[PDB]
C-alpha cells in the first residue's frame, strides 16, 4: 500500500493547514516529502536537490508560484510540476501550462483517489 | 506577535504528525519553515541553503539525526541546532551535545512557552 516509496516530493504552499494535508497524504503513500512555506525559499532549495515531483501553489506572499516556475524553467529545470491552486484566473492557469506543468488542480481537493492517479502518472509517466 | 519574522527554520522529523505541529508553531511565530521527513534528504538540502536554525529528531528510518549532525559538522557547518527527541539514551544525548547542539529537548513537548524562549535564544544569541 505504498506506491510512492523511493520518490521524493517537494510541496510549496503558504497555508500551513494545506501544507500539512499534502504532507500527510503523500507520506502515507510512501513518498519522502520536503515542504517549503515560501516560493523564494523553494527556489533556493532547488539549487541543491532534484525532487521527482514538485507540488506548487500559485498565490503565496513574497513570490508567487508562477514566478517560481518561470525562474526554474528559465534555468533549464524540467522537474515535473503539479499545481494545486484556488485560482479562478484563466490567464494565470494558462501561464502555468505554458511553463510546462503537468496539470493545474482546483482547491479544495475532493477526489483524493484522482489526485493519487495523477501524481503517480506524473512520477511514472508513459510518454512525454 | 511574530517575533521570528525573517528567520528560516529547517525541521527534520520522520513522524508527520509532529512535523505538522512544529510547522504550525513556528509558522504562527512568523518563521518560514522548511520540513524534511528524512535525514538523508535534509543532508542533501543543506548543501544548497543556510537555515538560521535546524530542529532535528534523533530516531529516523534511513539515517538518524546523530549521523546527520556528524556529516554536517564534519564539513564545517555551524548552523545552530535544537534537538527534540523521545530518546532516553544518555549516550545519544551526549553525542548530540558533543556535536554542538544548543540543547536536547524531550518529547512530548509540554512547555510551549519554554520552547519559544529557547528557539528565540538560538536565533538571537547573546554569547557563543
Ligand atoms: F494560494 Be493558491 F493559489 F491556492
Ligand atoms: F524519533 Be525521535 F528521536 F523522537
Ligand atoms: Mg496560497
Ligand atoms: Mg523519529
Amino acid at each position: 500500500t505504498q506506491p510512492l516509496v523511493g520518490k521524493q516530493i517537494l510541496i510549496v504552499e503558504d497555508e500551513q493547514v494545506f501544507r500539512s494535508l499534502l504532507d500527510s497524504w503523500f507520506s502515507s503513500l510512501g513518498a519522502t516529502t520536503v515542504l517549503a512555506a515560501d516560493g523564494v525559499d523553494a527556489l533556493e532549495l532547488l539549487g541543491g536537490f532534484t525532487p521527482d515531483l514538485m507540488i506548487c501553489d500559485i498565490a503565496m506572499p513574497r513570490m508567487n508560484g508562477l514566478k517560481l516556475l518561470e525562474h526554474i524553467r528559465n534555468r533549464g529545470d524540467q522537474t515535473p510540476v503539479l499545481v494545486i491552486s484556488a485560482t479562478e484566473n484563466m490567464a494565470d492557469i494558462a501561464k502555468a501550462l505554458r511553463l510546462g506543468v503537468e496539470d493545474v488542480l482546483l482547491k479544495p481537493v475532493k477526489d483524493l483517489n484522482r489526485l493519487r492517479e495523477m501524481v503517480f502518472a506524473c512520477l511514472y509517466p508513459s510518454m512525454f
